[PDB]
């Protein structure tokens, strides 16, 4: 996957005339759009065909997949109808429900990211304890993209060593979490910004500020 | 507590608007709480808990596994309450601050939250079956009134049934196509939660009806 750069917008707006003008701003920095429940339990799924009218950007759908295996294939299906171009899924469930979203993404021409380990202070409690080994059951199921946490770089670094430099990883926590953007990406290939660019109040100069302080890692 | 009718919760996962409300009508005189999914809402957007609202004289869970940061805990369970929800189900696995975020909007709204502790399924044992019983503590301490657990362990639901203690909640998936039993379930569950073999059957009402037929004696 090649994004625009290294820098993935978090719309995370809950209403269509926001998101859209706000992603319209900053579209001259970025070609990749995180879009996830907030956004689309607001407005309904309709609004990934109008991002990709609008902006032709790829769209992740940020879904957090963790359910049983059939119910997991059935979100994956109505996802991928909508025309999302790839799926973030949960390891924490185990492999069966993994293995039922990596079925219809092949089906349909489609990409699964595994969470691997979350940002924020709770995954501490249970997930992070997990998460090597959540890691390595992407790899052995043939998973090549990964979510990882901007906020924890040092774990971060350890996802990067288990999945190779193959694999794909995208990071979220930069900005309003606390995360850096160039220390994020010595490990990630490309970094999820939400609050601090739709939120700004220039997302526009926000976005370009970001890029400027990576431009070397460009 | 949540008055279920029948002590059975419909898992309304068809994906066709008129499929599912066709089945549900047809077991609407057995079943007053149906619990919808991502399967329904992405296929038939949020409204779809508005028209189950209009047709039907239902309660309605929704069952979102709500597993995120706390931030986008809170915007997912507002929006999910907004659209008539009466409750939601979340994670407990993304730690105590997610569960939290979705406690707090529950109380501010009104509505429930329902934790999830052990899944039902094969999978479940490779991560969550070891923090189960520690997310359900998580669950106590946090004050969390209603729970979910496993209808495919009974060892397991009846564990978690003794961490919760006897004035929470309980609910629980896996009877019938994963292979749970109705009567074994609610020893310890206050409702089985059941989807294909329902929904799937050729006569829906039927299946409900023979459902409750087996586990009279617990009404
Ligand atoms: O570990 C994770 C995984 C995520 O997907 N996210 C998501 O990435 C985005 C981060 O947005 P923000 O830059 O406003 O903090 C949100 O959509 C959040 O749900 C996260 O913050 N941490
Ligand atoms: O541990 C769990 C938790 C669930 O919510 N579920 C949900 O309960 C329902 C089970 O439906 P069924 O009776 O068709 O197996 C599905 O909606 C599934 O997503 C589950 O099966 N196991």
């Amino acid at each position: 996957m090649d994004v625009m750069n290294r820098l993935i917008l978090a719309m995370d707006l809950m209403n269509r005339d926001d998101a859209l003008r706000v992603t319209g701003e900053v579209r001259e920095y970025i070609d990749t759009v995180k879009i996830g429940y907030p956004l689309v339990l607001s407005e309904g799924m309709d609004i990934i065909a109008e991002f990709r009218k609008r902006f032709g950007c790829r769209i992740i759908a940020d879904f957090k997949v963790a359910d049983i295996p059939e119910t997991n294939e059935k979100i994956c299906r109505a996802t991928f109808k909508a025309g999302a171009d790839a799926i973030i899924v949960h390891g924490f469930p185990g492999a069966d429900s993994v293995r039922a979203c990596l079925n219809v993404a092949e089906e349909m021409g489609r990409e699964v990211f595994l969470n691997t380990e979350m940002s924020h202070p709770g995954a501490e409690m249970f997930i992070q304890g997990a998460a090597d080994e959540i890691a390595r059951m992407g790899v052995d199921l043939g998973v090549k993209n990964y979510v990882g946490p901007s906020t924890r770089p040092e774990r971060l670094s350890r996802l990067r060593e288990i999945i190779g430099q193959d694999s794909f990883l995208i990071s979220p926590g930069v900005g309003a979490q606390g995360g850096d953007p160039g220390e994020t990406l010595r490990f990630a290939d490309a970094i999820i910004v939400g609050r601090s660019i739709y939120l700004a109040d220039n997302p526009a100069a926000a976005a370009a500020g970001i890029i400027e302080s990576i431009k070397d890692l460009l």
